[PDB]
């Protein structure tokens, strides 16, 4: 039988609430804002699965505030130490038109790369602008730093990014080769 | 009205025969081997998305090898050349459970990273593997030549791994800090 996509949330909820209550509201926002940026939600989805885990005894409320049960801590603590495979590469339909490059000339190809490139860049600024708002913080970043968690989603996404760029500056390179 | 998920395989077959006539069967391999990896189909969609690509005049048989019509020829290029806005992050379960890293100790939250960065090296070294295969080629690397795009999937799939790897290494470092 299929399952339902909202399902995808289970852990990202579970997992907001982990330091302790939200409202509906506070959860929402955080969907909104940073976690929405690597684990999006349809907004419409947040809802009706918060009523799942709580039916399902992961999650109570109070008057909403939402908190973890023991259940949920539980289920939470499982899934965070469970090993699973490396998932399978995401389909990313720029390196498709690269595999087919040579129905490109060298113009067409660097254009098409450059396109890419200032994208990639102008998305870069961006990520560097949520890191330094992070960074503006008090508290040095270390392993014990309530932010943590934050810092390692936003180095994350920094690196690939400068990575994707920097591969991108080469294949120019190589398009426009001496 | 809900459109058919094997449409997704349209611009990988029309590429795939941008050289020159395959069979279903030289389709379905290149599916399976380099294709597959960075642009996976399910076994059962390939022939049907052929046949609708055949009816909608993109692709004609002989006898069955399959080519590109001018239509087809067209739809590729249209499609290579246009400018889309860069994708959302795809999701990364991992990257979710590094947000949540304040629920782990920092041995639990060592052992999650190291199991990450034990299996990113191996998925390294596969790709440095079909790298050599390519590499072992006799004509030299270069836009022109007719490897480049397989090239370009292979280096960004290796950059992407390496520096997935190198962030890994950096955070298992301040877990471990001194």
């Amino acid at each position: 039988s299929a399952k339902d996509p909202m399902r995808v949330l289970k852990y990202a909820i579970l997992g907001l609430l982990r330091k302790g209550e939200l409202s509906g509201y506070d959860i929402t926002s955080y969907f909104k804002e940073e976690l929405g940026q690597f684990w999006s939600a349809k907004h419409s989805q947040i809802y009706p699965e918060l009523k799942k885990l709580t039916d399902e005894g992961f999650i109570t409320f109070r008057t909403k505030m939402y908190t973890l049960t023991d259940s949920g801590k539980q289920e939470l603590h499982d899934w965070l130490i469970r090993h699973q495979p490396i998932p399978e590469t995401v389909k990313d339909e720029f390196m498709l038109k690269a595999y087919f490059i040579s129905s490109l000339s060298r113009q067409e190809a660097s254009d098409l790369f450059t396109d890419q490139l200032l994208k990639r860049k102008a998305k870069l600024s961006d990520l560097q602008g949520s890191y330094e708002k992070l960074m503006a913080s008090a508290e040095p970043m270390s392993f014990s730093s309530p932010d943590f968690g934050h810092y390692l989603v936003l180095t994350k996404a920094l690196e690939r990014e400068k990575n994707y760029v920097s591969w991108l500056e080469s294949i120019l390179a190589m398009i426009d080769e001496d």
